[PDB]
């Protein structure tokens, strides 16, 4: 089951997202606690209802630090609502772009370990995410990153593009892209390349280059996430283990991969 919340306990305060089938609000739940609130407004279809309550059902089956926590649902009254913990810093991709250069390498790798721990939990629960990307991670005031969006060519593994094979191993590919997004403070993967140019480049063997100021071990790990052969990629358990060891021995992050500069500045 899922906890049913009475609408008198829910106060919507500000719109923070979505729209056209409902909105996402910041609000308070009854001292009161901050929550996020997603609505499903009148006229919703049967498929929208099973998708809406399905997301709440899927989230209600999970209990992990790096997975968005469900507070409850409003299903007996209209509009229906999903109420979750409130993540004060919003989506990770936008967050990183607005905080460019403001974190330590150790902080950035800690964000990746949390995302990986969430993904290990999901994969072991037999949940394939299919849309892992910094835009679908949320960040709270403890800098904890949590996977969201339960129920994008340049985040997607080749086998998922080519023949629709989505597995935890294609989520691992996506996690490698997320690593690159985090270490670059939200750079767009493959910059201005078109979707067709990205697929072509990947098939030809090209991979995203090293971010600036990126630990050698971190670049090596994202490169292994991008193995063409699915069976050669690390499992999330391997990823979590490696990230944990690097954080525990933080001097290991001071060895940087060489950064290939695109622009030559020479001063006499
Ligand atoms: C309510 C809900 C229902 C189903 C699934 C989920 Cl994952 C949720 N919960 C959420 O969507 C959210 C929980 N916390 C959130 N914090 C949040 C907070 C913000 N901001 C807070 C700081 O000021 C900038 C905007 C922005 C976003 S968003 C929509 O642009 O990614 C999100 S959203």
């Amino acid at each position: 089951f899922t906890t049913e919340i009475h609408p008198s306990c829910v106060t919507r305060q500000k719109v923070i997202g979505a729209g056209e089938f409902g909105e996402v609000y910041k609000g308070m739940l009854k001292k009161e606690v901050p929550v996020a609130i997603k609505t499903l407004k009148a006229g919703y279809t049967e498929k929208q209802r099973v998708d809406f309550l399905g997301e709440a059902g899927i989230m209600g089956q999970f209990s992990h630090h790096n997975i968005i926590r469900l507070e409850g649902v409003i299903s007996k009254y209209k509009p229906m609502m999903i109420i979750t913990e409130y993540m004060e810093n919003g989506a990770l991709d936008k967050f990183l772009r607005e905080k460019d250069g403001e974190f330590s390498v150790l902080q950035l790798v800690g964000m990746l370990r949390g995302i990986a721990a969430g993904m290990k939990y999901l994969a072991n629960m037999n949940y394939v995410h299919r849309d892992l990307a910094a835009r679908n991670i949320l960040v709270n005031s403890n800098l904890v990153c949590k996977v969201s969006d339960f129920g994008p060519i340049r985040w997607t593994a080749p086998e998922a593009i080519s023949y629709r094979k989505f597995t935890s191993a294609s989520d691992v590919w996506s996690f490698g892209i997320v690593m690159w997004e985090v270490m670059t403070y939200g750079e767009r993967p493959y910059w201005e390349l078109s979707n067709h140019e990205v697929m072509k480049a990947i098939n030809d063997g090209f991979r995203l280059p090293t971010p600036m100021d990126c630990p050698s071990a971190i670049y090596q790990l994202m490169m292994q996430c991008w193995q063409q052969e699915r069976a050669r990629r690390p499992k999330f358990a391997d990823i979590v283990s490696i990230l944990d060891k690097l954080i525990r021995a933080p001097d290991s992050l001071k060895t940087l991969a060489d950064f290939d500069p695109r622009v030559s500045i020479r001063l006499p």
